[PDB]
């Protein structure tokens, strides 16, 4: 395939979150089918930002899930076309964050697009006030929906004190190439894990790795 | 306290959009194991006009199979018992909202329901009655405003091979004082909800739940 | 018609917030064609409540609208077999609060019947708290939908300290008369003050008084 | 002072609908004292939009709002430094769209610079079927939150066949004036109505005309 056991990407992200503008970029690698990739980010125009980057971080690639089980996989299939996804997430503080994405695969790097716009993030809320630490792990379901995936997660933002923020995302992967070309997944699961490895000078550089497992709900049925 | 086989009796009035009714069931099932058997019956207002999916999730914690050392909210809240209160919304503009009480009475597990449904679109696939039961869930759960919050979504199969998708908020509340209690921290919660019996239009219906506490799998870091 | 100008009303409300189960009566007057009206309101069981009685405010009248410019009454229109009403109030900070509710005509008096089930309410927001002040105006808007009228508003709750608690409210009107009997509105708008007049005893003794007017929006047009 | 009874406007938007990209232009003139505004739009990339164009109405103006009653006018007493705006409009079919926007005065013309990222319309809903027939008319409600204002509406969207998609708009808009050198208002609404005037080109041209007005409720209180 025109995707290996190991791959390199390349990412370019802009944005306003609330009233603040914003670029970032970043470069990793990862291992697609093995579902493990690492992101070192850099925020390159409106550093510092003025919120938590937690907020940032599930929009830094759907090509490194570990699909297991014979779950057949609409993301390594859509390619050499490639695939967009566009996403809400809304967290339950009234903050709410929207990113559309582009993936592409040009000289066999993975090439990242990422628009985002996030609006009504109080201003003394946790990511206003960078009270957050990461995110625990997650389980999204994905399905057949509007003429490619429909995927739905919540995820749970540690805050300082040792509370949590929550937040829904709903997401619809939509891929570039014709859809009598794919042979379409049904009903599943991804689990995943995103972890902050490392960050310097206010979050102005970022390192993030994410595992993710694709698999059906292993319960018997009676 | 709670055995390795224990048995439940079930209540529930509520009305969904305009309609009103009431249910039974008693159960058995296996709390530590996390799987239970619920016989239900609908004993008032039957047939009803709305499918019987959109109830399920109301006919039991004290079911779980709490496993990898994770403190068990439900199980340690006797004899004194706990509460729950939900909504669920669904992505057609229903919203299904249950609370509940749960007691022990002589061995016996004690529900009582409360339901108020209400905007359920008239020509959606709940009311037209095009629904498949629910795929397997996830619930993340964790202490929140003096007990649990669990937050859930669930997919209803449609005829034909869609999707109607529906999120869970819920707030589980011991009756037992916070001082007597050990608390969990972050956890998930997996199910699977099968209806395994029904008969009479789903005024008469039996479900199986497996349910099972776990952290995730995933190596870290 | 059945509606004079001067009716009464009798009202009895059963219900769960949180884990919190409770019963109200009360007694009203008004004046159906002049959208005033006032309802004595006595929490019967469960007294005194843990929650801000606010919440239960809009649960206690849509015979008194004064409707305007020609436009239909579903709600007068409907008698005299009556109609129902079913709701979802949703608070910015989590709270939710649904009513169903069935509306009489029996001896030339109203009789309204409520069942309340909330849920969520955060243990430390203003309404657990008690820590609110009513509402303000609002206006709702109202269609045809679903065999019925879909009504859709917004309310700001007043709080101690000054400040605002926003929620939204969507409702289904259903009428209990055949469709081919009604004359059914097109697209307009009602609008409201619901204040409270009165209270005693921690909240167990409360007077409302509402004025309801439904209009179209009277700018120019192009 | 600054903001005269006629005004001149120029808009600049980029944005995404699913996966659809595309930038507007627009001008206009209104009469900021009046409330009222004339917008004619240009798709200049991506047209023709795959997407109904009455989505994007509401992104392209809060200065020409006629405040009455005294209600203290956040938006006219911003400048010359401006203020801007963000929003989130919920479609109730799952379709919803964010917009972030800038209002600047620059040679006593206004200036908008919008960026929209819609997410999740759906197929076969009436937006991406292209079967929608305009707003109607609408409320917002308006009061200080965030250090600044916050304003919420709903609005229905008259659809092809008869009957109405309903959204929710969540916005909170910011001055660029501190705090101290301003009359904040309290609670209060505003009624407008927006309308489509003329289009050409499957929606690459169009124009929008709304009027606004700023008021109290006028029932009377018992208190």
């Amino acid at each position: 395939e025109l995707i290996s056991e190991n791959m390199h990407m390349k990412l370019y992200m802009e944005g306003t979150v609330n009233d603040h503008h914003f670029k970032c970029t970043s470069e990793g690698e990862g291992k697609p089918y093995e579902g493990t990739q690492t992101m070192k980010i850099k925020v390159v125009e409106g550093g510092p930002l003025p919120f938590a980057f937690d907020i940032l971080a599930t929009s830094f690639s759907k090509t490194f899930i570990n699909h297991t089980q014979g779950i057949p996989d609409f993301f390594k299939q859509s390619f050499p076309e490639g695939f967009t996804w566009e996403r809400i997430t809304t967290y339950e503080d009234g903050g709410v964050l929207t990113a559309t994405q582009d993936t592409s695969l040009q000289n066999g790097c993975l090439i990242y697009n990422v628009k985002i716009n996030g609006v009504n993030f109080p201003s003394n809320g946790p990511v206003m006030q960078k009270k957050t630490l990461g995110w625990e792990a997650s389980t999204e379901m994905l399905y057949p929906a509007d003429s490619g995936l429909r995927g739905h997660s919540q995820m749970a933002l540690k805050l300082v004190g040792g509370g949590y923020l929550h937040c829904s995302l709903k997401t619809t992967y939509r891929s570039k190439k014709p859809a009598k070309n794919l042979k379409m997944p049904g009903f599943y699961f991804v689990d995943r894990k995103l972890e902050r490895i490392k960050e310097a000078d206010k979050e102005t550089y970022v390192e993030q790795h994410e595992m993710a497992v694709a698999r059906y709900c292993d319960l018997p049925s009676k």
